């Protein structure tokens, strides 16, 4: 279990997301599905010059798994996955320039629903989650669990859970006031309104 500090900018974005009054929380779901869609484009893309990159699983899709018992909503994709270096270095680099641009727009008229246009939509998960655990597997690397409850830090460990093949699970530990996002009907309403044209199948699991 290693512990790392976020860069100043990302930490500050994360507190803004957590502390600002903003009632339209539901946009988190569009952002994570859109992240999954991008990760699926990326695996489909690299496999064009190396078809063996699909040995770890051919199917390209997304599952939404609510669990009232654990109070979690998990978004699962078989996209390209993230390496250790992504989790500790590259994602932070991407998040730095994206945060700055998002900040500039926010003070000049924009709102939190436009976060995905700046490449930092993942952090919108913190509108509804007190803790996010991300389990990720990339092709020539091991399986990792990343985890953060914000407050300026995150952890990374080699994951010993069930091996997952290739891709990412984002596990959202929902705040107590946000269990609406565990309801089939709420989720289905949200997918229909904001995520109806994704180029990969999306399956909504029932409890
Ligand atoms: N499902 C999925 N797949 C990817 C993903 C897959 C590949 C990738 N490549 C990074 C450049 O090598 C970046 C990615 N970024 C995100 C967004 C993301 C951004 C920040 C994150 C995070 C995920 O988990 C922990 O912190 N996702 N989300």
């Amino acid at each position: 279990v290693e512990t790392f500090a976020f860069q100043a900018e990302i930490a500050q974005l994360m507190s803004l997301i957590i502390n600002t009054f903003y009632s339209n929380k539901e946009i988190f779901l569009r952002e994570l599905i859109s992240n999954s869609s991008d990760a699926l484009d990326k695996i489909r893309y690299e496999s064009l010059t190396d078809p063996s990159k699909l040995d770890s699983g051919k199917e390209l899709h997304i599952n939404l798994i609510p669990n009232k018992q654990d109070r979690t909503l998990t978004i699962v994709d078989t996209g390209i996955g993230m390496t250790k270096a992504d989790l500790i270095n590259n994602l932070g680099t991407i998040a730095k320039s994206g945060t700055k641009a998002f900040m500039e727009a926010l003070q000049a008229g924009a709102d939190i629903s436009m976060i995905g246009q700046f490449g930092v939509g993942f952090y919108s998960a913190y509108l509804v989650a007190e803790k996010v655990t991300v389990i990720t597997k990339h092709n020539d690397d091991e399986q990792y669990a990343w985890e953060s409850s914000a407050g300026g830090s995150f952890t990374v460990r080699t994951d010993t859970g069930e091996p997952m093949g290739r891709g990412t699970k984002v596990i959202l530990h929902l705040k107590e006031d946000q269990t609406e996002y565990l309801e089939e009907r709420r989720i289905k309403e949200i997918v229909k309104k904001h995520s109806q044209f994704i180029g990969y199948p999306i399956t909504l699991f029932v409890e």
